[PDB]
């Protein structure tokens, strides 16, 4: 035997098409551990899931464990450098994150395979001996503080809560999880509390053997990662926690039949409709909560949300079981509501216990669990290989709740029927159990409660006992029927022999005025799916902002009338994505090849004989107003980065633009649109997947023959298949462009530094100087200085142009967040000055490993050839390329590109800087700045610099 091991598991189940290897075991300490051997893979990676969280916070300590989770990256006892982890990671080309929920802390990393031990040694620490520094802990509680913050005016995190504050307040489900600097410092010293004794008694009593997951996927033998598991975790130690438990509801019967009534922060109107049910993970074999998920939420013929719409009231809808934690759950119903649903809240209820009346009326119906049984099985046999990072975390959170032979198998594979359970759920979903939630700004000054933690502003009332009654004597309503049979699921599987004309990239296979054909039959993943991408392309899509808002609600027309018909083949793993672009638009299809070119057809076919419902017109246009309006309440960092794209590119149509245009668009001008936009066209497009040449071939002139017969389409002259360009910086300018976020109290910064062009030798200095400055970029601009909790530096590339960017959202104005950028940028020339010859290959070494990391499904795959198709570059052999260039650089190379390119006092430093002022608005050394040129006008800006030329193919 082994004394360090108490269990090792038998086979783990695995899909007959995974090449992984698996061993499952438990160590004697009772860590439960998944061990993955992938001998291709190039980064290895680790996940370590403590079933413990937020709802365990004490309960004058709102935050602490989620607090903790960041303090343990900032030292320990074996590796007290305060980011010793996470440089090891950056050098190593590898990465790492955590959260925090009610009842887990889930710890992950990824690091290139040769350093896996390494990484792994580091990362055990965390577990064993954290330091708890108290200077660690005096700064981080500004990250935790500055994470709440961006929370705050987001409408999801503020109903989130919201649910939490309106049931039983002694229920550890109403706490406070993210904590601020309030809850973690300025309370308890107000307390006499030592947070970091705190930290450390937590950490003690909590961080048991006895409640953790661990896995880790390496290229080593599975002997060796036992070995290596056994080494590093056996010392950790086992005080028998009991894992807590959850039984009673935090809805109780003073919580039910209540509606509150809630304002948000964007122009949003939805309704939220709950009933709180028992636990029914332990069910997992049946699953009786995605049966009625499936019902309730389907989107088909005689569904519920089909007769919502048209009824014009509502247009989507989400309905199924929601996790609560061990103990509890609630099933949801919730839609977006039209103004016209707004106003009839009660009667959309109704309609719902119609349904839900039906559902009891028909019974539990075997024929529905099969289908769904089968989609699993298929879906899980063909299963996408993951990357290994979202791998072993989310194995390592599933440890704790199924046996080991059955992880991977248990969230796919249905096994048993039982029409109890689903009647039981079914029981719950009564009007006498629920709560309804409205949220919509007709409440604005009618409401009389605030929520403490974000400032919610709601009122709660009884739901009137006549409203009940009225539900519960809900009849069966003619337009409600079952589903029937799902005619798109796949039953050919065959994987097609390797054509002996098949080459390892895509290859041009059609070059006519019509359309550019890129295919390539996979030769890795052999699993029966496939890629189809098109870009349309045509200047009506953008030609003014009238247009582009045209564009933009004939394609949403046109997925709203499609969506009763595609939700089954989405059901059944065949989904598409539909959108106008600024240059056209773009059209993908992906998933099981079977029934794949019956979807594609219909959605050429339809395009082409588009007929709008006035109805559905009105409705969509009113949402998409809404929806450009609602962006003034996004956060300050995406202001900035939208901001500067529209400085940068030739042309660019501004939100308030489009919505001044938007009054001016009507059923008439519309319908006059569509067949002007699809009168002349050029298509390119790529076919990667389990599919011939000639099937391929098919395809397009299926797409073409289709447009040409319903709409006319000719060809597009190549002189109108423009590209834009990028606007060219002067050498030694400087511009700042100054707004508002008129919603938040954050501000938020961009900084760009253009360098030139993109060709091998500029991508590989700026990657590699990127690469260099990242982590400690990072570790200088937040885990330091603390000015935010989104920082963050790399390379920006559009239109065939790149430079450096910094992204900052901070409480610190502006012109404060440049000169700490600055002063950074001089410390990191001094630190490329010193760091070994060594320390230097490592970065390139690094750089390396990241830009070779093979994809690990078709999809990835597709999206770097997509990426060179639709950049027009073309250059489909980048990575070899690129990566033995980079080889090639000196220190020296580097230095003389800062000097050259970034300096302070560069000769060709380029820097625009947009600037994002909140709603009410020791250090090293930062160097003088000289005065910017202050946009003043957009149009003036573009109109008085040069354009850069565009990009040459491959
Ligand atoms: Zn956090």
């Amino acid at each position: 035997n082994n004394p360090a091991i108490k269990r090792i598991g038998n086979h783990i189940t695995k899909s007959p098409e995974d090449k992984r290897e698996y061993r499952g075991l438990e160590l004697a300490n009772g860590i439960k551990v998944l061990l993955i051997s992938d001998p291709t893979t190039d980064k290895s990676s680790a996940a370590l899931d403590v079933h413990i969280g937020s709802l365990s916070d004490p309960p004058n300590i709102a935050g602490l464990s989620h607090f903790l989770q960041h303090m343990l990256f900032l030292g320990t006892k074996k590796y007290p450098k305060e980011n010793e982890y996470s440089q090891f990671l950056s050098e190593h080309a590898g990465s790492s994150n955590a959260f925090t929920s009610g009842e887990h802390t889930n710890y992950y990393f990824d690091v290139s395979h040769e350093h896996l031990e390494g990484a792994l040694d580091r990362f055990a620490q965390f577990f064993l001996s954290p330091l708890f520094d108290e200077s660690a802990k005096d700064r981080e509680v500004n990250a935790v503080d500055s994470e709440h913050e961006k929370n705050v005016m987001n409408d999801a995190w503020r109903l989130f809560q919201l649910e939490k504050a309106t049931g039983n307040p002694k229920h550890p489900f109403s706490k406070f999880g993210t904590g601020n600097k309030y809850t973690l410092e300025t309370r308890p010293n107000q307390e006499g509390i030592d947070v970091r004794q705190e930290l450390l008694k937590f950490h003690s009593a909590y961080y048991s053997s006895n409640l953790m997951a661990v896995v880790v996927l390496g290229r080593e033998s599975l002997d060796d990662l036992t070995n290596l598991v056994v080494k590093l975790f056996s010392e950790v130690e086992n005080k028998n926690v009991p894992l807590p438990e959850f039984p009673e509801h935090p809805f109780q019967e003073e919580h039910l039949k209540q509606l509150y009534k809630i304002v948000p922060i964007k122009d949003i109107r939805n309704l939220y409709v709950t009933f709180p049910i028992p636990d029914l993970q332990k069910y997992y074999k049946s699953n009786p909560g995605h049966y009625l998920g499936h019902l309730i939420g389907h989107e088909g013929p005689g569904s519920l949300l089909s007769e919502l719409k048209s009824k014009g009231w509502v247009n989507t809808l989400v309905g199924g079981q929601k996790e609560g934690a061990r103990g509890f759950m609630f099933f949801i119903i919730n839609v977006d509501l039209t103004e016209e649903g707004l106003l009839h809240v009660e009667d959309i209820i109704l309609h719902m216990f119609q349904y839900i009346q039906k559902l009891r009326a028909e019974g539990p119906q075997e024929w529905v669990f099969q289908e769904l049984k089968d989609l699993n099985a298929v879906a899980f046999r063909f299963k996408d290989k993951e990357r290994p990072r979202g791998y072993t975390s989310k194995i390592a959170g599933i440890l704790h709740y199924y046996p080991l032979e059955e992880v991977l198998t248990a969230e796919y594979l249905l096994e048993e029927f039982r029409p109890d359970l689903i009647e039981m759920v079914l029981d719950k979903l009564r009007p006498e159990n629920v709560r309804v939630a409205i949220v919509s700004k007709s409440f604005e000054g009618k409401t009389d409660r605030t929520e403490e933690w974000y400032g919610t502003q709601y009122k709660q009332e009884a739901i009137p006992d006549e409203v009940i009654k009225k539900w519960q004597n809900a009849d069966l309503n003619g337009k409600f029927k079952l589903p029937t049979k799902n005619e798109f699921i796949p039953t050919n599987f065959e994987i097609l022999p390797l054509e002996k004309e098949a080459t390892p990239y895509p290859a041009l296979i059609k070059d006519t005025a019509m359309s550019k054909l890129w295919f390539k039959q996979d030769d890795k993943f052999f699993l029966p799916k496939a890629n189809l991408n098109f870009e349309f392309f045509s200047p009506f899509a953008y030609v003014d902002p009238l247009h582009s808002n045209m564009a933009y609600l004939y394609l949403e027309l046109l997925k709203d009338s499609l969506n009763e018909y595609a939700y089954a083949a989405e059901l059944a793993g065949l989904s598409y994505d539909l959108q106008n672009t600024i240059y056209g638009m773009y059209l993908s299809v992906k998933g099981y090849n079977d029934k794949q070119p019956i979807l594609l057809k219909k959605i050429i076919e339809k395009m082409a004989t588009f007929e709008i419902d006035e109805k559905r017109f009105e409705i969509i246009k009113e949402a998409y107003m809404r929806s450009l309006n609602n962006f003034r309440a996004e956060q300050p960092h995406q202001h900035a980065m939208y901001y500067l794209r529209l400085l940068m590119t030739e042309v660019a149509w501004t939100k308030d633009e489009l919505k001044e245009a938007l009054d001016d668009v009507t059923l008439p001008r519309l319908k006059a649109f569509i067949p002007q936009l699809l009168s002349r066209l050029h298509i390119e497009a790529l076919l990667h997947g389990n599919i011939t040449k000639q099937a391929a071939l098919g395809i397009m002139q299926m797409v073409e023959d289709t447009l040409i017969e319903h709409a006319h389409t000719k060809p597009l002259l190549p002189s109108q298949l423009v590209r834009y360009r990028e606007v060219q910086l002067p050498d030694r300018g400087w511009f700042v462009y100054q707004q508002r976020n008129e919603v938040h109290n954050n501000s938020g910064i961009e900084i760009y530094y253009q360098t030139d062009m993109q060709s091998t030798s500029e991508n590989m200095f700026l990657e590699l100087f990127a690469q260099i400055i990242s982590e400690p970029a990072f570790n200088t601009l937040r885990t330091k200085e603390q000015l935010g909790y989104i920082v963050f530096s790399g390379p920006r590339r559009a239109n065939g142009i790149q430079g450096l960017r910094f992204i900052i959202q901070s409480e610190k104005p502006p012109h404060y967040l440049e000169s700490r950028v600055e002063a950074f940028l001089i410390t990191m020339e001094k630190s490329i000055e010193d760091m070994t010859e060594e320390a230097f290959q490592k970065h390139i070494q690094a750089l390396a490993i990241r830009r070779l990391d093979k994809p690990k499904k078709l999809s990835a795959e597709s999206a770097k050839y997509w990426g060179e198709i639709i950049s027009q570059q073309y250059n489909f052999d980048r990575d070899n390329t690129e990566v033995a260039y980079l080889k090639t650089l000196t220190k020296e190379d580097i230095i003389k590109f800062y000097k050259e390119m970034l300096a302070v006092d560069a000769p060709r430093r380029h820097k625009v800087s947009v600037h994002v002022l909140a709603r009410e608005m020791n250090l090293s050394q930062a160097p003088a700045l000289p005065q910017p040129e202050v946009i003043q006008n957009m149009t003036e800006f573009k109109r008085g610099l040069p354009l850069f030329p565009l990009v040459k193919p491959h």
